[PDB]
């Protein structure tokens, strides 16, 4: 009859995992993970929880403990992918559409804070496309005042329902404990950097063949536009895909597949995240008048 | 259908706004600001947000910069008032009652913590009326576990409603971070100030003529009474008008226009905050019987 | 009609008190308490609250002032008990069943953080069970998010019914400041101790007569077993409780009268705890077959 999160928390606590790392002077490191297939044995983590690692080991709420090997990562966005050797009656999450989510939105952080074990704290979506806070190469952050601390590295934050809404990945601390400004990597960028781990063992980088700066309020004034945040585009690479399905320099990219773009920098990580040859729909200004444009991906 | 704070976030984060200041060698200063009228650009903030500042900038949640004047400050109060240059399709905030407020209501902070951008954070009220913390001249601070660091200054605390209960001012954090220790001038405090500055350019000093100590369990059990908190009267000056409504010293002032008061500090910070000429109601105490007294507020 | 704690902590705040100390160099200390019985004015509070005190005072919500002598003490769980001298219009706290508690159950810390008067931060239950944090000599705390720092020890963790679910003993801090990693003592085991020292003036330590090292991952796999949390038991002494009972050496302890142990530490934490005499039921596998068994706690 009381309200609580125990209900939900109850059935998805045993997906998130705790990640044991020793390797290279010789070190151990703590972080945590998501078990993402409970068939394979598929775990999602962070790349600086298992950089260093020569042995990895997962261990269950229950305290079952299993032998782990790095699938693939990802340095530029922060995810790697393991795999568990020989799974045995594991629970996986579910993983929830993050492009769904709005600044006020619960969320509960699961990880494993200072090798406690396993600890869930909660709070709100404080902020959402959070770019230029040089903690990593790809940013596209969810901000949450979820108590984040050292060791929470590769765990869960989950909606209300218990599915997965983004990794927790970083955090804003002046003495290297939480303030409530934590960073975690997107469900949706989370899942599409996961299967290209399992289909090909590293990333895909997509590109665009656009050359651009940060769309300001100052462009906006001058060319007496309603849109102040996006992609100022200078130059479109010729033979690109941009070029094919005609974007042109001048033009402000300000949607992606229909959402709109509070960066070029939230732009540019969306289109590394995403597989060359994937076709995405450009929201578009030219002349102060709107297009959309379906471009195909190339490499990087 | 799952519960969330977005929906009333949705329509009252336009409101919240970051303040950028340029003064003297050079200094670059981000807060935060609530636009509290649309119409005419008036934008509340702290006067130490403000205080060396020679160019004020404002920055909306969708991208939009403005320039900003000073209207007024108060130094003893951190309240400081501002003017957007040529406002344009601007949103303010609605003000709730902050002495309808209790400890246990839930609260939104909403400013720019690290110059990262517009940032929601969550909590309770912790406690009410909240002085003699050197933080300011005039102190009468709700206390809130919401997440507030440095950047948040100015911005608002709002109630569920997304109505303003107080402008996040100051924080008790042992290593310059957020330990969940909050303060924010209340909402009433902020809004009769904001008035005065709009109307006269500076604060209006009201006061009673009365000096005193604070009311004490030893002063109560000295003189068989069952208040232990309030303003222990020991002078009542003449020509003030106390004098004239007939405070006497000895006078244990218990209430406030009807609301008890929990120090002298907070009689102190309501009584000057409110403008002279103003008639107050003063719950009184003397030879352990009741009194209300109406009272003519002189300048200070 | 706004959702708030306010109509429930509005009755039970008063229960809540702030605990101040004199001692020796004179020196002044604080912390919090909170009223068991009201009637008898008995506080429950924090050993470290009260170690080199030889004036207690403490201090109502309201701000009556009270005179306190130390019932009794433990220093192995950290719990004191005081009595308020000449008792008159208190609140007592109700007590709530900490074993049916459930990481996601939201839960109200009250307490004096910093000296600054009575104060209420909000958060979940994050973790359960909690041990080999060489904190205290006996633990099996609580963990949660709920703001908690210096002055709030020896106060109150709160559910939603106002009812006592813990005791806010101790904190994980890098730099002094609350992170969101909080330890509360659980009321069972708070109100137990409170019961020997109000019967007693002191502590009457259990034990099984067992000598034993945490069950792990490892053993499980060596015997195929499907547990991997308790005790691993390695010597049963002879002329104990267990060595009458039948506990023999290779026994794995599981549960504790039916409910799970996650540890061995929280099984000697709940063990010493215990009253000399008491029957206890000690869930475990020998030989890969469960077995419950009945053991008489002995003397320490």
């Amino acid at each position: 009859p009381l309200p609580s999160l125990a209900p939900m928390l109850e059935k998805v606590l045993p997906a998130v995992v705790s990640v044991r790392v020793e390797g290279t002077q010789p070190f151990e490191g703590l972080g945590s993970g998501v078990i993402i297939n409970a068939s394979k044995g598929y775990v999602l983590t962070n790349n600086h929880v298992i950089n260093q690692a020569q042995k990895i080991s997962i261990q269950l709420n229950d305290g079952r403990e299993f032998d782990a090997k790095l699938i693939g990562s990802d340095d530029q966005s922060d995810i790697a992918l393991l795999q568990i050797q020989n799974p045995s009656k594991l629970t996986q999450i579910a993983i929830a559409d993050s492009d769904k989510l709005r600044v006020g939105d619960f969320a509960v952080a699961v990880g494993n804070p200072f090798g406690l074990g396993q600890t869930a704290t909660s709070g709100i979506v404080s902020a959402l496309g959070r770019s230029g806070l040089n903690l990593e190469g790809l940013e596209n952050f969810i901000q949450t005042d979820a108590s984040i601390n050292r060791g929470n590295s590769g765990g869960a934050l989950l909606n209300l329902n218990g599915e997965l809404i983004g990794i927790n990945t970083a955090i804003l601390a002046p003495g290297g404990g939480s303030v409530g400004i934590g960073f975690a990597i997107p469900s949706n960028m989370a899942r599409t950097l996961a299967q290209q781990l399992i289909d090909f063992g590293e990333i895909k980088r997509g590109l665009l063949g656009i050359k651009g700066t940060e769309m300001s309020a100052d462009i906006a004034k001058a060319f007496n536009l309603d849109v102040q945040r996006g992609a100022f585009v200078s130059e479109v690479l010729p033979g690109s895909g941009s070029a094919k399905a005609g974007v042109k320099a001048g033009d402000i990219i300000t949607s992606l597949n229909g959402k709109p773009l509070n960066s070029f920098a939230e732009l540019r990580s969306r289109i590394a995240t995403t597989e060359p040859g994937t076709k995405v729909k450009l929201g578009l200004l030219r002349n102060g008048k709107p297009l959309e444009v379906e471009v195909t991906l190339d490499t990087s």
